[PDB]
């Protein structure tokens, strides 16, 4: 896999939401696959580029608080 990302995001309870979400960050450019976890407060991102500061920027654009959960495990 590309690489993994993670965030750690206090306000996704919904599908609706979450498909805001990984639409709200998939827009970029970077990102190849998105896996957004609502109520479970995870979204993770694969993405070959450097966006990870734009998908945060996004959801905080959206009305989430996320953050950065390092480069994978
Ligand atoms: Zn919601």
């Amino acid at each position: 896999s590309g690489t993994r990302y993670s965030w750690k995001v206090s306000g996704m309870d919904c599908a609706a939401c979450a498909r805001k979400v990984e639409n709200a960050v998939r827009q970029l450019a970077g990102v190849n696959q998105v896996q957004v976890l609502f109520a479970t407060e995870k979204l993770v991102v694969d993405a070959d580029n450097d966006i990870r500061a734009q998908v945060e920027s996004a959801l905080q654009k959206a009305g989430y608080s996320l953050r950065d959960e390092q480069a994978a495990e």
